[PDB]
């Protein structure tokens, strides 16, 4: 089996999960034409468990609502019916800023709150294509989770105080390897 390389804040352990090198570059090639108009685009981050560790083998773009500030997933059935019919684990989620700088925003911390609760391991990868950079954030677990699970605050681009969350392990929770991948467009 592959082994532990990284661990929580509260010291629970976090399996690795195998990131093909090329999903970065492809996800900005499919997404390009949304980016050149300042338009937000997601993809999700499919795969299996093999042996004590992750393999994301589907990059999966779904049905979605762009804006310059969000993209959030619109009609759930067909990404869910296709994760259904290739038996595909949601192992996080990839979207772009396309011209502001690579961080994790207020509507990205609550939208990956419910990936992280659902699976410890889960990753968001955030594409900052103006700027060349790119980053792979969590959130602190178990205090960056508290903290938004219990968050009531309104507007969609409200602060949050103290450290929520953090860039992930590399290569001790995500590892890049050299991997097949399919891109699938769920999109019309
Ligand atoms: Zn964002
Ligand atoms: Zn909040």
């Amino acid at each position: 089996t592959f082994k532990i390389h990284a661990y929580t804040e509260g010291g629970k352990p976090l399996r690795t999960i195998y990131l093909p090198k090329l999903l970065k570059k492809v996800f900005l090639d499919v997404v390009k034409p949304n980016t050149k108009k300042n338009l937000e685009t997601c993809g999700i981050l499919c795969g299996k468990l093999r042996q004590n560790a992750f393999f994301i083998t589907h990059l999966v773009i779904p049905l979605q609502e762009a804006t310059s500030d969000t993209c959030g997933t619109t009609d759930e059935a067909s990404l869910f019916e296709f994760q259904d019919k290739h038996n595909l684990l949601t192992l996080g989620w990839i979207h772009t800023h396309p011209t502001q700088t690579c961080f994790m925003s207020s509507v990205d911390l609550h939208t990956h709150c419910s990936y992280q609760l659902m699976l410890p391991e889960a990753i968001a990868i955030v594409m900052a294509p103006s700027k060349n950079t790119s980053g792979i954030f969590r959130l602190l677990d178990p205090e960056g989770l508290q903290t938004i699970v219990k968050c009531r605050k309104p507007g969609l681009f409200h602060p949050h105080e103290g450290k929520v969350y953090t860039m992930v392990a590399q290569p001790g929770h995500v590892r890049e390897i050299n991997s097949k991948l399919q891109v699938v467009d769920l999109r019309v």
